This record gives C-alpha cells, structure tokens and sequence, in this order.
C-alpha cells in the first residue's frame, strides 16, 4: 500500500514489545512474585480447612494460628528428616551405580559392533550418577537456604488466611469488570480453587499410598520417594511417570527384577485408578489442558518463574486460560490452549 | 471477533508495560529516590515544632538552623553509643548461644523419634546466631559507611524546611488539577502529614517507656532495644511484635522465666494501651491499611526502594491510597487497599 | 512544517523501537525459542513418515514412540562414534599441520620478495588448525553437555506428534485471519512444510552418497565428513561449497593432487546433479531466496539465535517471508527478500 | 468507572515511563552529553571575548585558534602545578591529621560520660583524612586521565566557536516554533549565556580575591585553594560555603585561632561582597533557582550525568526551566522551580 | 492548561524514547550493523570497477570473483607487511623517546619557575609513547583477530556485487514511497555513491603522493605513514591534519628540523592542491558537512558503532542527511547538518 506501516502492524507490534517488556519484568522480580502466588495458591488450599473448623465454631484466628504452627513444625521437622535421608543417600550413591555400571561392561561386546564404551558410560553416568547428581544439588540447597524464605512464605500464608474474612466485602463493593472477571460472581478464581483442592487431595493420596507400599516393599528411603511422588503428582501425566522412576531404579538395582515389576505395577495401580477417580469423583469438568500445552507450560513457567515455577505452572496456566476465556478479543487463545 | 488485538488489549498491554518500566525506573534511582523521600517525611514530621518555635517569635532560619545542630549532634552521639553498645554485643553472642544450645541436647532423646539433630541444630543457629548476625551485618553497615549519606540527608532535610516558608504562594499560584489531588486545599499530603505526627509521637513514647521499663528490670542493652522498638513501631502490628522478640530472648537465655514472663507482659500492655491511645486520641479514621496489605507494601517496597524501602513502606503506601482514593478511575484500586 | 513530528514519523519510530524490543526479546530468550522451533521443525519433518505409518494401520501413539526410541538410540549411538571419532582427529590433527606447513617454508623465499613469514605462518595457523580448533571446541561442547538439551528436545517432538492429530479441529474451530494467513486453507506452514521434506529428502541423500563415495576411496572419518555435508546441505549454496573443504583438505594433505580432484570432481557431481534434482523433481517453485539473503539471514539469525540458529536459517526466513507475502502492507519486504 | 483504564491514566503513565527511558538513555551516553555540554557552555563564555577581539579587527580564526592555544597552555601548566601542589599535600596529610587528633582524646573524659572513642575516632578520620582522601582521589584521577579527554573537549570548543558565525543565518532560515522556544527572538539561551557570563565573571573575581588574600596571610596551597574557591563559586550558596572550609581547616590546624577567624571574616567579606554586587551589578533578575531546588538539582545531574555533573548542574537546571517556562503545558512545572 | 499531558508533550517524548530504544538497539547490534555497514559502501565503491571490467565484454561473476581473489590477497599480503613493520617500530620506540625527553629536562629551569617536572613527564608520556602505545594496542588487535572478520566482511561484499544486476529489477517493482526516498529515480544512495567514488580516488591519490613523498626523504615506515595517510583523509578536515602528525615526530626527533620543515610543506602541498582539487574536478556540491558537524558525528558514531564507526561516520552521516533532508517534517535537521 501507498505506507508500510500498517495501523494493524503497529497495534500487532505494540502488543509483542510491551508483552516482551511484561515478561522481562516478570523475570526479573521473579524473587516476590513466585512466593507471592505460591502463598495465594496455599491460602486457596488451606481455606476450605479453616472455614470448616470455623463451623466447628472454633474463633478464626486461634484457627488459623494453630494450623500454622502446625503447618510449621510439620515443615522443620520434615527438613529434618529429609536431612539425614539425602545425607545418607549421597554417601550410599556410587556402590549400586557400580553395581549397573557392571552389565553394561557385560553387554559391550555385541557381535559385529564398531562403537566405544567410553561415551555410553559417560551416558550412564547421566543415567544414574548425574540426575542424581543434579537432584542433589537442588534438593540441597533447598534444606540449606529455604528456612530463609519458607519461613516468610508461611508468614504470607497466615496474613492472607487472617484477612480473608473482610475479602468478600471488597470485592463486592468494587464493580470494576475485569475484576469480576478475574474473581467474582463470574467465578474464575472459585474455577482455579476447586482444582487445586481436588487435585491437593488426589496428591495426597497417591503419595500416602505409594510411601505405604513401598514400606510393604521394604525399601529405602520409601517417605522420599512417597513425597516426592506426591510433590510431581501436580503436573498432570509427566509427573506421575517421572516420580515413579527413581523408586524403580532403587529396587531393581538393589533388589532385582520380579519385585521392581511388581512395584511397577502397583504404581500402575495407583495411577489408573486415579487416571480413574480424579476425574469422576468430582470435577467432571477435567480442566482443558492438552499435554503438550501442559508440557510447553510446564517449560516456560519454569524458564520465567525459575524452578518452583514449574511446580506451579500447571495451576497458573490453567488460571491464565480461564482469564482470557471470556475476553472478547482473547477468545481465541483461550480455546487454543484448551484440549478436546 | 474479527482482530485479536482488541483496544482495550492494547491499553491494558500499554498500561502495565509502562508501569513495569516505571517500576525499573524507580529501582534503579533508589540511591536519591529514598534519600529524598526520607528527608520529606522528616522535613513533615519537624515542621510543626519549627513552626511553634516560630510562634514563640523565633527567627525561622536560626530556629531550623539550631534544630539541625541539635539533631546532627544527637545522631553522632547515638552512632558512638551504638557502635560500643554492638561491638560488645558481638563479643558477648556466642555463650548464650551455648547456654540455649544445651536445652536442645537435653530434649532430642524424645521416646520413639525418627529425625536427627544436626538439621535442627543448623535451625537454632537460624534462631540466635544467625538472625544475630544478619542483625549484626545490617547495623554495622549502617554505622560504619552511613555517616557519607546521613550527612547529605540532613542537608536535605535544612534545605526543605528552609524553604517551605514560600511553598504555600507556589502551591496557590499553580492550579494544574493533579497537584490540587496531590496536596492542597484537596488535602492528601495533610492526610499523611497528620498520620506521621501522630505515629512518631506514639513510636516515641513506646521507645521511652520500653527503654525505662528494661532499665527497671536492669537488662543489657535497654537503650538499644528502646531504640529498636521505637524504630519498628512505624510498622503497625508486625514491627512491634517483631521488636518485643530480642529483649525477650536475652531476658530468658540470661535470666530465666519468670522474668521474661513479667517483661513480656510489659510490652503486652505497652502496645495495647498503644492500641487503645493511638486510635482515640486523635486520628479516629485508623488510616486504612489491611494488615495483609501492609505485608505486601512491607515486603514490595523493601524490595524494590531497599532496606529503608521498608521502614517507610506504610507512610508511602497511605500516600500511594489517598492519591488513588480521589483519582476517578482508579478508585477501585482504592477501595482495594483500605481496611473495614 | 508547523511541527516536526509528523504523525507518519510517530509510526515509524513506534515500528523500529518495537521492533528493537522485540529482537532484544528473542535474543534473551533464545534458549526457548530455539528449542521450540527445532522441535516443530523435526516434528514437521517426521509428520508424513508417521501418517504413512499410520496408512498402514498401526496405532499412533504405537507409531510414533517406536520411532522416537529409534531416533533417540540412534543419537546415542552417534554421540558416542562422534566422541572416538572426533579425539582420533584431535590427537592426529598436527602431524598434517607440519606436512602442510612445510610447502610455505618451501615457497617463502620469492624472488624479489619484500613480506615476512610468521604473519602467513599465523594465516596457516588459520586456516589448517585453528579452523580446526574452533570446529573442535564447538563439536565438543555439543557431545559434551549437549544430552541434557537433546533429550529434552526430543520429548517436545514427541508431544508435538502426539498432540498433532487433534490440532486440525481447533485450526478450524478458530477463523481469526492472521492464523489463517500463518497457517490455514490459506497454505503458509504447508509451503514451509513440503520444502522441509524435501530438502531434508536431498540432504539425506547427499549425505550417504558422499559417505559411500569417501568411503571407496578410503578415506579417514568418511562419515563423519558424510555427517557435515549432510548437515550443511540446508544452506542452499553456500553450506554444500564449504563442506565440501575438509575433506579436500585431508585427502590433499595425506594422500595428494590427483585423488583430491577426482574427490572435488565428485563433489561437483553431487552438486550438480542435486542442483539438477532439487529443482525439478518436485518444488518448482524453487523458494525465493536470494543468494545474498540467504546468506544476510545466515547472519541474522545466528547472530540473535545463536549457533543452531544458522542451522534453521534458511528454513525461518522462509517462513518470514511467506507470512508477510500477504499482508497487505508488508508484501513490498517480501517481494524485497525474494528472487529473479 | 466501567473502564478502569482511563485515557489519561495512560497519557499519565507514558509520559513517566517515556521518561524514564530517556533518562535511562542520558546516564548511558554520559561521555558525550557531558563533554558536548561543557564544550557549549565554554563556547557560550568564550564568545563575548572573542567577539570583541573581532571589534578590535582581528580576524576570527586567527583570534580562536590563539585563544585556544592560550587556554590549553594554561590547562597544561596548571595541571603540573596542580599535581606538585597535590603530591606535597598528600605527603604532608597526616601530621596535622595527629595534630587535631589529639584534642579529641583531650576531650573524652567528659565528666558523666557514656560513650566510647573509637567510634568518634572514625568521624574525625571521616573529617580530616577520610574527605581529604576522598578529594585526593577525585583531583588525581582528573590530573591522570584527564588530559586523555580535555583535549578533545577543547577540541570541541574550538570547532564551534569557528562555526558560530554561520549560526545565526542557520537559526534565522529555520522557524520551528520549538527551536525559536529554545534559543531565537524568544531568547532562552541569551538568557542563560548571560547568566554564565556574569557568574564566571564574578567566580574569577573571587577565586582571585581569596588567592591574593590568602597568600597576604602567607598558607600553603593558597592557589589550590582559590582554584576551589573559583570551581566552587558556580553552585550559588552551597559552594561558597562547602569551598571555604578546607582553608580554614588548615590554617585552624597549623597555625592558630585568631588567624582561622581573620580568614574566615574575609571569606564573609568576599560572600558578602558577592552576595552584594551579583545581584545589583547586572542580572537583576536574580535567576530563580530556590535553594532547595539547587541542591535536588545538584544531586539530581551529579547522580545522572556523573561528577562534572554537579559542575554544570545549575546552568543546566536554569536551561531546563526558561524552555518550561514558555510551554504551554509545562509552565506549573516552571514555576515550580521558580524561587519567590 | 486544565491537562498538564499536552498531546504535543506525549510525541514529543514518545519520538524521544523510541529514539533512545533504536540507539540502544544499534549500539548492542553493532558487531553485524557494521560490517554490513561497510560491506556496502566497498560494494558501492567497486561496483564502478567490476561495471566498467564487464564494458570489456568480460564475464560479471568472473570479473567479481577475480577482483574479490586480488583484494584479499592484498589484505592478507598487507596484514603481513603491517606485522613485521609494526613489530620493528614496538622494539624500536623507546629510544626517540628519550632523544625527545632529553629536552624537557634542557628547558625544566625555566627562569623563576614555579612548576614541577614529573606531571610534565606524564605529558610527555602521553605525547610520544602514550599515543604510540595506544596506537599500537588497536593496530595489533587488528591484525590478531582481524582475519576472523575480514574473511566475513569480504564474502559479504563479494556476495552483494553478485547479486547487483538483479536489484534494479527488484527497486522498479516495487514504489513504496520511502524506499524512492532512500535510493531510487529520487537519488539518495547516488548522491552517496558518487561522493565515496570520488573521496576514495581523492584518499588512494593522496596515500600515494605521501608514500613516494616519504621515500624520496628515506624516512622509516614511509609505507605505514602513506596507508594511515589514507586511512585518515576519509575524515575531511581533521584526518589529514592528524595524519600528517606521526611522520613529522618521526623525522624531528630522527633527523633534525629542516627536513621536517620541508616534510610539513609537502603536506600542506598536498592537502592544499586535494583542497583544490577535491572540490573543482567533480561533486562541486562540496557535500554539507559543516566542520563540527563532522566533529560531532565523528564522536558520536564513534561511540556507539565502535572505533570503525569513526572511519565510515562521514559518509554515515551524510546518508542520514540525505535521507532526512526529503522528508517533509525532518527537513528542518537537515538543513541543520548542512553548512553554508
């Protein structure tokens, strides 16, 4: 046309660069805004507790006092024995990475082969000693450092628990429309709340079941790896499989073969059943997210918001559809992101 | 509809990209943004007295210049103290670090316990040690490179109280509707100006009568914690609870129960009789912070205005809410910040 | 004129310093991108081999996790033949150094000579051994901690393939012509799709063809030579001429004149013949892009991009092109990155 | 309101945010916006000289370029000067150091005394060597690497006071309502030419007044320091004030009482002087920087354009306020500034 | 006014910021804008060459290919030429040095002196090794690490003269008022191209005239001084002069005064007769850059393309003047730029 510069191009180009902007800001205070959201989504979590101890007639904030200290000596007391379990698992590490290093030795000499050894040993130290390794180092610095900040994010929690009771007045004497399509009688937080709380429950669950199995299996370390199953039990179907690995890998390089199946198998269990009561115990709606959606979320929460983002992708992701599900213009992502 | 890119998109895109530039901005100046800030609050907070030494037929400039003298004296006279009164502290740290070091010995034979010790050792290093020695870091920063900087605020502070003599004429002569919001006959600075003299006499009185009550119960450090409750009694219900915890704790690991139980009541009643003056004396409106929002502008200004950003985080958010109370559109928000 | 911002000149600044913005948006979060595109790409390519598959009546999900084991096995397997490979020629690399060094001690002393030697000794340090050095550390970076990053990649195809059979309904459930204009009815993936396959047809069959001839004239690292013509024949002019080098320079530097030029002779061949099939086997359209641009978006993109972003280049420009083809304002700079 | 966004809400927040890019932008290209200033306001004091050399029938390139040549012999010889003068002081520092010292361990035994000295023993070194140290740094770093950058900025000076001639038919062919709000019959920069002219005449007066003065009572340093006195003199009150000190300081401490006291009247007499022929002598406008204003200007340009900075501050602030001053718009913030 | 955000306010910081984004968007894009940069102006300086070369019936890709091998031979045989030079004249620097140290301490006892020595010793230091040693700092990285990039820069011309012949086909079809601004029947690159044409023949003239110069007076390095002769008469009026500097120190300070007297004069010949005939042969428009403007965009370029921006700002500029002076709103700045 007689300009380039296209009216449409400039709202188009505007809109990248300021989401650009956004995103870098995001980024950059990612220190406030992931505590911050983690605290709401605990707050959402721990409220329907505190409000039914309330119809117990029990006062609101003797109620949400006591929760949190238990909450916190729960907390200490876990980093405790998560201490002594990581500390014993680093120095048990190498002698059953030996132990799987040995077949592949075995298993070298292929008839008419023309590779090395060298490298797909480097590959079985990725294997066992490296995400090992890695879990480590995360999981270590976490029970260093955190009491830092685990201790102000439970300080958060028990400031919004407290002030929860006056919310409901703020909101309804406050219009403003794209607040009531954020949370309102246009409930698109009480849509996000009812997830989490199913989804905390089925977490729980699994993680019970799969420590209290594993206990019937004697195997180590079986609280860790029931926690962390229930920690990865968030992100809907990578989680489940990648949680249920590492037990795996225990017992069949301790143990052997028929009881790493066997295990294997209640894990199964458990995931199909619950592949099998999520859905229909309640929230028949199966909140739209198509895996790969859920994967690429699961990736940039977790570029953006930093490790923890990841863990609380799959609900901000879900929170960002509802969002622009009902703005008129935005429509169309909303269903993109949707399953079917 | 037929373009993705709706209007109203882009002013929500456009409003919240500029503000996250804003908010850069502000971060990256914080060297004169807090300077100047704190000088104005303090400037707020002298002009009454200089203003009834004037009416005591006192020259205006050799009233703010004696003033001045008076405070630059007291505030290097209370570094020295400060500095002898923190060193002797630092020297003196670790024995009753022991002293409560041993009751953790005494109870982790609980009957049938599963955990470890060392984890909750590094826990209780948390608790005196290490909340000492950040304590010990930040006040030893202060002291030691602070006298740059304090000099240059209290330069500031001369300079604005000189000048406000002829503000009023400026104010008057310059319509321009916003600055009529800011602060004018639309009060919104005599909001906060009011708010700061109130809670500085308030803070002050509770320094003092703590500081007294310590002497009477012959503590180490009672001036320091004088000091450190009368500071932290700007923020409204954590800083005082907050403050109380470092008398209490070296009362019981030095002396023992009884006395920390009397001395706890003594802050008890010092903040609900300060509960009870400092709403009915004056300023019955109780200025409309949420305590939930006054974590959130404690931890946001903190973190980006700084350490600092922190003590001065409520007056600037009061300032923040007044402004935005009267402002047509962003009433909601508003209303969103305020208390019921 | 009266003002000197014009309007049209608000719009071309807003253009270029969104346009800035949104580069320096892609540069930061290059290690997204990348990945991303990469993996849409594969999944574009391997999209007919498992709709093919599927023709054949195997399960889908079946079909594409066999062929994602065997993709994955195989770059296993050729990390490891990679890594021997690659420390054989470093620790050969500087025996045909010397050899070639010698001839320029040989051809030094011209007559009526007036330069020195050390300046053309670093030239030849140049151009046998520090090439070779850079393509070292870059190869071995990539075998070295590139398997954190490629398995990761790998399960993005995977998803992206899973995920494919239910993408056309939501296409078709969403008008919104700027996605019908990037890919729709409105063909602009399936033009980059169908060049996609068939340049990666040819650059397979380039690659085993001069892998087979190399290896009739037993030559050293005959696949790997195999691999980087493979590799470099998606740069359309300018990939196959520089990697026809190495192994001019090996067979030249070991064996001699005469064989050299019958492998150069085989190359032109290769070239030519596939600068004879390319064209009119299918894709006549010949994808418009210039020599030059082709080699401007070679630095583009590997300069924003990163390295791998010369790899996709040419691919990604030509998918720039295509989407601003028809926009009606744009379509001046697509016709400006075109051919004649 | 229904939109909570409200067009002036935007119009508020892209003024800031526009703002904050471009200081952003300022305190990046700091090493040419400094240089290219001073080399304007040089040129702007140099004009009126070389102007009436002109009206002596001299011809213009001839009177700049020995103008020049006088001023960078002189910035040559002053700077060894200065470096003798600097290196003498620096060795001879800490003896008058001790000298006044000692006084302070006099007057520690205050009777009733609480306090320690080694806290006031660190003020005093923040007094006598801490700023002297601080200033040594400063001036050294000038006569260090200075002269890489002086010369390009007398370089500067040179080529506009060349090029002045043709200006004003450039200005004169150029109506631009902006520009001839800037500097044209509507005088903005004829108002600050003359201001600067008038303040670098009475600067000079009393550099070389407190020269001759302080060589009459025979000090050492006497240039240096009215070299000070003079680089001082441009900051209205604060530099007089804040340049008298260190004379003081050193005669206090070397020789006596009653000899500090005779300086210091003849600094008031100097001050006096000035403060009472600047105005009335010409510039009876007295231009209206109030004082709180020079000082938040002077932190302002210090903080943003570095150092020098503080230099050209007032000059600059001036600038800022007459082209306000007559916008239509901006004329409260002019008046703002204004002092009454 | 009632609005204090007057619309003209918001363009005029609007065009101010994105200004300041697109500066800091080249200034971090410079490692590619440059030698783009200059790929094209030495495409536009050779394509007169290859056009005529190909008015003799011979082949365009052969006469490119041909002319590209030459160059790169020169740069590679220079490269050399400028190692083993630059090397002697490092080894050799020291020693005219001292011969030229040896009469500052001549003219030291100045008669009632004042000063010190030492600083001057530093200016000495800045005056022959300094200089020297900041010389010989670029011009050796340039030839280490150069050849990386040169090879770059050099495919990058070679391809633009390549594809040459098809872009005026591709400028016809396509009108785009703004590309007809910047190069078309509406000349904004021939106006370019023809003054590079005629400077580059005016500089090579001048390079040569001063190499034989040099050599019919047997200094050492009479090659180095013609080259920077050259490299320097890009810059109009203070590249000559600073070029004529280093071989008139080497002769004083080697040879004595005479013959630098008589080298001096053949400089002034030769910049006096290419002052007179740079000007009347062709480009009697004497391209409008007034003298500071040249200074100034010497600096300006200089800062934010780097040091090789220093070599192409002239040029550079005059592009953006050209550019600029069409433009309906921007012809104010161009006639700005221009001199008179």
């Amino acid at each position: 046309a007689k300009p380039i510069i296209t009216l449409n191009g400039l709202k188009i180009v505007i809109m990248l660069g300021m989401l650009v902007i956004i995103l870098c800001g995001i980024r950059f205070a990612a220190e406030i805004i992931v505590p911050f959201i983690l605290a709401l989504f605990i707050a959402v979590i721990l409220n329907p507790l505190v409000q039914h101890m309330v119809r117990w007639r029990v006062p609101r904030v003797l109620a949400v006092s006591i929760l949190m200290t238990i909450i916190v000596m729960a907390m200490v007391l876990l980093l405790a024995y998560l201490g002594s379990a990581l500390n014993e698992l680093t120095r048990t590490l190498p002698q059953y990475r030996n132990s799987i290093m040995t077949p592949l030795q075995a298993l070298e000499p292929l008839l008419q082969r023309v590779g090395i050894d060298v490298s797909v040993d480097q590959l079985a130290h990725y294997i066992d000693p490296n995400a090992a390794m890695t879990l480590l180092t995360n999981l270590l610095t976490q029970l260093s450092n955190a009491m830092s900040s685990i201790f102000l994010l439970l300080l958060t929690v028990l400031f919004m628990l407290l002030e929860v009771p006056q919310l409901p007045g703020k909101f309804q004497q406050m219009m403003a429309r794209p607040v009531e399509g954020m949370a309102a009688i246009q409930r698109a937080i009480d849509s996000v709340s009812h997830y989490l709380v199913l989804k905390t429950a089925i977490s729980i669950i699994t993680g019970l079941v799969a420590w209290a199995m594993l206990a019937a299996l004697d195997v180590r370390f079986a609280f860790v790896w029931g926690l962390l199953a229930f920690a990865l039990n968030y992100i809907p179907n990578i989680g489940s499989v990648l949680a249920a690995i590492p037990p795996i890998a225990q017992v069949l390089v301790f143990n052997g073969f028929y009881e790493a199946l066997l295990v294997l198998a209640g894990y199964l269990l458990i995931n199909l059943v619950f592949g099998n009561i999520l859905e229909p115990r309640i929230m028949g709606r199966g909140l739209g997210l198509s895996t790969l959606v859920v994967f690429l979320s699961l990736i940039f929460w977790g570029w953006l918001l930093g490790p923890v983002g990841m863990l609380l992708s799959v609900p901000l992701t879900i929170i960002v559809k509802i969002a622009l599900e009902q703005t008129a213009g935005g429509q169309s992502i909303a269903v993109l992101l949707s399953d079917l």
